């Protein structure tokens, strides 16, 4: 909730590696490209953008935010950021079959299995998986998320966020 | 961390709770003033994990309400997660006494350009839960405006997605 400032420099192709999305008259980070200027200043999926070059993003369309970034004079772009403000952590325990009890697609939880640790702990659907046991899984394929869950110990801590 | 709470039904057999199904969970939509619910610390936005040791996962609002109504005895147990969607934003009134938002039915509907609300990233389609620690769930819009108009310069609002 406490804002922080980041300075980006456009790469060789003139890009910062960011897709922004207008939600509820705010601006949120929808995509950070691996190894991008955005990635290197710590921008993450679900970050809220309060200011671009000291101008308020309030009520901006996705297009406007993107036009402002594209037209930005010179190499140096400032953003005022709230770090993943809607991020929440839930702890589950694997059952005798090694399952916590949820289905997901494209890193979004789609159903909760009856009588599972996910059910007991009130895990929610229409939430994106951000981290498993402190490991960032944004941008991983579903099979890679399953690989991490399958190799986990009994305790599974998942960081979630309401989906875009 | 969830907590377990014990409610004793009032003289009418009620706990003073309205529940809502969201994202295959169950959430507190209303806590009646001075109700058994109120007295064990339940608030708008609390998540209900268990009622009498049964998982609420995937229950309709109706089912949660039927289970509460059918509960035999003086004593109802719930497992509660404290307001997991709760977000607090601090704003400062401008020279005209405004923070810079419009709301309707306790729900923020627009952010005024160049306002404290704009600078602080206040969001629309969010319900106002508290103003400076005071609960405003169930208040009429004009009563919410009265509280904002009476506030000091510092306005801390607790919001939640609608
Ligand atoms: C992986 C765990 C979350 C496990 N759940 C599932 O296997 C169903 S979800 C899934 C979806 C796409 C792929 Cl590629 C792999 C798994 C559990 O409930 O513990
Ligand atoms: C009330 C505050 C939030 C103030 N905002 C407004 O005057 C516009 S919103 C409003 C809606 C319904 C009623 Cl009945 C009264 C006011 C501000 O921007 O500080």
């Amino acid at each position: 909730m406490d804002p922080r400032e980041v300075i980006l420099c456009k790469d060789q192709d003139g890009k910062i590696g960011l897709r922004l999305k207008s939600i509820d008259n705010g601006i949120f980070v929808q995509l950070v490209q691996a190894n991008s200027p955005a990635s290197l200043v710590g921008l993450r999926f679900g970050d809220q953008v309060l200011q671009i070059n000291g101008e308020n993003c309030a009520g901006w369309s996705s297009d406007k935010a993107h036009k402002v970034l594209k037209q930005a004079f010179g190499e140096k772009i400032t953003m005022t950021i709230r770090d993943r403000p809607f991020e929440r952590t839930i702890t589950m325990h694997k059952d005798s079959t090694g399952h916590v009890g949820f289905i997901f697609k494209n890193g979004k939880i789609t159903s909760i299995v009856k009588d599972s640790s996910a059910a007991r702990n009130g895990l929610l659907t229409e939430h994106n998986i951000c981290e498993i046991n402190g490991q960032n899984v944004i941008g991983l394929k579903d099979s890679q998320i399953a690989d991490i869950l399958s190799t986990s110990g009994t305790v599974v801590t998942i960081t979630i966020m309401p989906a875009f």
